[PDB]
């Protein structure tokens, strides 16, 4: 038996054999009242002490959100929907601690991605059991509310500020700084990740005063809230809580009572219309996300970014090979997981419609300029693959390295990587190559479980990540030291050097996507 006593009660884990040792884990750890009644729309509220034993023994509800229904049956999309019930009663956390017990282990806490609309900690490729076992790390993950729930605002109004989700995120980090050292961790040595919207989250967390005291160094895998989806104007945030009204009833004057309406609404009725509220939007839009609240975000976040004004401290950060197929296939016309994709000149310009809908004629035949000046006029896939680096540079890796660039500034050790490794078990096509969340199972050490049918070349590929990221946090430094690996060298913003993971040979490169970003950063911003 396993019982810890934490600040507002104990709370009992759960054993579990990994890799011919043991973890323990405590899973579903409440760490707010539950946002329910008159709290939902408002930020997280502290906990309340509790006297018997909690049982932490099970994953608990996911956050209410809409679920992926473009491939029933089909792995590939159905890994990313939650796995377990979901409720306003979500406000959670998970921990997994060494066995025995550490003295002083560094943490690291995982923010999921879902684009602010989705997610939950629960997911299989989240599991923070082998990270535990393989590096005596002690690792914490929680479930954030999302959409409207989560991050409906009218600013300034308390009744529903906006980026509430964030704020439910922020209390589980001042959770572990109060708790985390009862079960061996030590909270001077946190180090959050997250991936999507979990790395824009993280970036934003560098960024809020708030949360500064909470954590010692980042790691933003696919994402940074300079990425086109990552942040809602207040011009958009307000249009959006004013549609969510009209379409459930609760159009008033008094902006307290279209909240207090919306209060009594079912969960369900929220999230049909959640979906509504953005007329031309793009695919898998982000209906309601982090917005300028003049709490946990004190002003427009990229003036914060450019003049210097975040956390001091040593940020990892990375991109993969090919992040814009996935979304292609959830609107984009002629493409499909279950052929090559081929599409035409016409198809194109029409999937440049799809992902740029509120852009001038002007701005879109600037794309196709940048786009489409092939090596070899004739191959049939040009168009595809067009396509796809054009959603991934604009929505992921531009934006990641100009966040890069722009914090290192400033003086602070920064680290690069591009993933290129495609998973031997990805049950998506081929020419969708490395995939927006495939390098989340690696990072996790899941093909370090010789039983999951990953490659040898994988399984050292995923140890050899595993390690990186365990030495950043604990050291704030990516190396792996004993197995004559290559050196992973500082991104500076002259040389921007980055190292290449994949299972042949690391590489360091310089200037990833040189071109490609000097339009999505100096020319696309202006159109
Ligand atoms: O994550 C979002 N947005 C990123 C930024 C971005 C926004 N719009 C873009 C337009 C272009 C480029 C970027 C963007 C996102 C996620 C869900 C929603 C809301 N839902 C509700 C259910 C119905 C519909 C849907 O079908 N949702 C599919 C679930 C996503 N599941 C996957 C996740 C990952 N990898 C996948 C790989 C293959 C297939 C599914 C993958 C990794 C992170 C976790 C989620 C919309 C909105 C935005
Ligand atoms: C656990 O270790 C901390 C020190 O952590 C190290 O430094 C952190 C800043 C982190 O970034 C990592 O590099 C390391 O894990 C101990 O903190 C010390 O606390 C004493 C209190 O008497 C204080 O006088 C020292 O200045 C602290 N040292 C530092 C470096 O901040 C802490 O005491 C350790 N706790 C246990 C139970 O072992
Ligand atoms: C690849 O498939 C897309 C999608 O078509 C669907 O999926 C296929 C696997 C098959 O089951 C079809 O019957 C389905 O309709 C094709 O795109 C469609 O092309 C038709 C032209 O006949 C057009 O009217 C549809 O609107 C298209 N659908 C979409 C979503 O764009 C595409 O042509 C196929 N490409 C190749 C190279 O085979
Ligand atoms: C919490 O759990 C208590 C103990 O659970 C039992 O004992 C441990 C050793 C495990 O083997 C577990 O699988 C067993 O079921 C219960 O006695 C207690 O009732 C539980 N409390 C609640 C509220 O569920
Ligand atoms: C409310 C909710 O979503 N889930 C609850 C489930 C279900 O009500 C039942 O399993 C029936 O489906 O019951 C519990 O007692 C359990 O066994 O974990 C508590 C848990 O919170
Ligand atoms: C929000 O903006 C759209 C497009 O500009 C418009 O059609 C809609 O009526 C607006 N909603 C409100 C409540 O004004
Ligand atoms: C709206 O209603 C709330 C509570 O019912 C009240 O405090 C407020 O004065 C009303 N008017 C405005 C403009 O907020
Ligand atoms: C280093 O290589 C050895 C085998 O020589 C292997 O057992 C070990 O797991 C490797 N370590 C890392 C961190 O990759
Ligand atoms: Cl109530
Ligand atoms: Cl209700
Ligand atoms: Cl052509
Ligand atoms: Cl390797
Ligand atoms: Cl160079
Ligand atoms: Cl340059
Ligand atoms: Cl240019």
């Amino acid at each position: 038996d396993i019982i810890i006593a934490t600040k507002n009660g104990k709370v009992r884990g759960m054993q579990l054999t990994v890799f011919g040792g043991t973890v323990t884990a405590f899973l579903g750890i409440p760490y707010a009242q539950p946002p329910l009644g008159r709290l939902r729309f408002k930020k997280p509220q502290s906990l309340t002490k509790w006297s018997d034993i909690w049982n932490a023994t099970k994953y608990a509800n996911s956050c209410c959100q809409n679920i992926d229904q473009s491939f029933p049956g089909f792995h590939g999309s159905e890994m990313w929907n939650p796995n377990t019930d979901l409720s306003e009663d979500c406000l959670y956390l998970n921990v997994w601690i060494p066995a025995p017990k550490p003295k002083n282990a560094t943490v690291l806490i995982w923010i999921y991605g879902g684009g602010f609309q989705t997610g939950t900690s629960s997911l299989h490729v989240y599991d923070g059991k082998f990270l535990a076992r393989v590096e005596r790390v002690i690792v914490v993950s929680m479930n954030y509310r999302v959409g409207a729930l989560g991050f409906l605002a009218l600013p300034g109004n308390p009744e529903a500020p906006g980026n509430m989700g964030l704020f439910d995120q922020q209390l589980a980090l001042q959770w572990v700084q109060k708790n985390i050292a009862a079960f061996g961790g030590n909270p001077k040595s946190v180090t959050l990740f997250g991936e999507s919207a979990g790395a824009a989250s993280v970036s934003l967390h560098l960024l809020s005063p708030g949360s500064h005291s909470l954590f010692t160094r980042a790691i933003l895998q696919s994402g940074s809230f300079n990425a086109p989806w990552a942040v809602t104007s207040l011009y958009e945030a307000r249009n959006r809580t004013l549609n969510l009204a009209k379409l459930t009833g609760c159009s008033r004057e008094n902006e307290t009572e279209i909240i207090k309406c919306l209060r009594n609404k079912d969960p369900q009725e929220i999230l049909l219309n959640e979906a509504f509220v953005v007329p031309y939007g793009t695919p898998l839009s982000v209906n309601f996300g982090p917005t300028v609240d003049g709490d946990f975000l004190t002003d427009m976040p990229d003036i914060l970014l450019e003049l210097g004004q975040f956390k001091k401290t040593q940020i990892l950060v990375g991109v993969n090979k090919d992040e814009g197929t996935a979304f292609l296939v959830y609107g984009a016309p002629g493409f499909s997981k279950d052929n090559n994709s081929i599409i035409t000149r016409k198809e194109f310009q029409e999937g440049l419609k799809i992902f740029f809908p509120g852009v001038s004629e002007f701005g879109k035949e600037s794309i196709l300029f940048h786009y489409t000046d092939w090596v070899d006029d004739q191959r049939p896939e040009n168009y595809r693959e067009a396509l796809g680096d054009v959603v991934g540079d604009y929505n992921f890796i531009c934006p990641a390295l100009e966040f890069t660039k722009k914090f290192s500034e400033w003086g602070n050790n920064a680290f690069f990587y591009y993933f290129e490794h495609r998973s031997s078990k990805l049950p998506w096509p081929e020419w969708m190559g490395v995939m927006h969340g495939y390098e989340i199972e690696f990072v996790f050490g899941l093909p370090l479980e010789r039983r999951d049918q990953y490659t040898k070349a994988e399984e050292i590929l995923s140890r050899s990540i595993v390690k990186r990221w365990a030495n950043f946090a604990k050291y704030g430094n990516p190396q792996e030291t004993q197995n004559q690996s290559t050196s992973w060298p500082v991104f500076k913003s002259t040389e921007q050097k980055y190292l290449t993971l994949n299972t042949e040979s690391t590489r360091i490169m310089t200037k990833l996507r040189a071109q490609q970003c000097r339009f999505w950063t100096s020319f696309f911003p202006k159109v």
